[PDB]
């Protein structure tokens, strides 16, 4: 019933995401000197060091605000692919399966300490 608990567990599992190699692309914002048509496709970009700046920032009120922001990050790769076998793309959906199986018990802890501490 630790409603902080989530911030350290949002930073441990950001920590396993940049040491795994299919974050590459997406640790940094997407270079518009190589893409430069990303912001005609994509209108909020977002990127795995500003989702860590953020949280360090103390700008995260939830877990589920983080998870937004993340996930806002495979919906980005999703709709700029021109393939849905990209090589790019290949690695956001293996990342966004790695993200969702770990965030999962986040949220719930998360939830779980509000509703104990509303009881
Ligand atoms: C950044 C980028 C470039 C080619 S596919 C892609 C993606 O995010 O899926």
């Amino acid at each position: 019933y630790d409603i902080q608990a989530w911030k350290k567990q949002c930073e441990e599992l950001l920590n396993l995401i940049f040491q795994c190699e299919d974050s590459e692309p997406f640790r940094q914002p997407v270079d518009l000197l190589e893409y430069p048509d990303y912001r005609d496709i994509i209108d909020t970009p977002m990127d795995f060091a500003t989702v860590r700046e953020t949280l360090e920032a103390g700008n995260y009120e939830s877990p589920m605000e983080l998870c937004k922001d993340v996930r806002l990050i495979f919906s980005n790769s999703k709709a700029y692919t021109p393939s849905k076998r990209s090589r790019i793309y290949s690695m956001s959906l293996r990342l966004s399966a790695f993200f969702e199986e770990h965030i999962s018990s986040v949220l719930s802890d998360y939830k779980s300490a509000l509703r104990f501490h509303k009881r």
